[PDB]
């Protein structure tokens, strides 16, 4: 949550999510040979219950950075940016995520903060998506 807004720690965020992927891998390894209603599975669900808030916040991170893809690829976004140039205004981006409306206002402002601002007020949303979504696609798979 903290590193996403800043633009200098992209590599640190990537390393952190790599560590998260390895942790989920070890948990899946923990879950080998488990029978239905197994003791290890019960202990795992207990751990998730103890870490409920953190799991919730991670899931929100992943869900917004996964819906970013079809938000960008929707036709509403492509008509807020009719040209195929690939740069959209900040106001047009705000209006696009409200026409899509799959994002709340909190998600709206968080995505705006995490998006790099430009002097032309037109950010490369291709750069935005190919920086954020693909890591989300790669690591969130293990959580799912």
């Amino acid at each position: 949550m903290k590193l996403s807004q800043d633009s200098s720690q992209i590599e640190l965020l990537k390393e952190l999510m790599d560590l998260q992927k390895d942790m989920v891998v070890m948990l899946l390894s923990m879950l080998e040979g488990n029978v239905v209603n197994g003791t290890i599975g019960k202990q795992m669900v207990d751990m998730l219950v103890e870490s409920s808030n953190n799991v919730e916040m991670i899931l929100k991170f992943f869900d917004m950075f996964l819906k970013l893809k079809d938000l960008t690829s929707s036709d509403t976004f492509k008509e807020y940016d009719p040209d195929g140039k690939g740069v959209i205004s900040k106001r047009d981006f705000h209006k696009a995520m409200e026409s899509h409306k799959h994002y709340t206002q909190s998600e709206t402002e968080f995505l705006l903060s995490c998006a790099e601002t430009d002097e032309n007020e037109t950010l490369d949303y291709e750069e935005f998506v190919k920086r954020f979504h693909e890591p989300a696609k790669d690591i969130g798979f293990n959580v799912a």
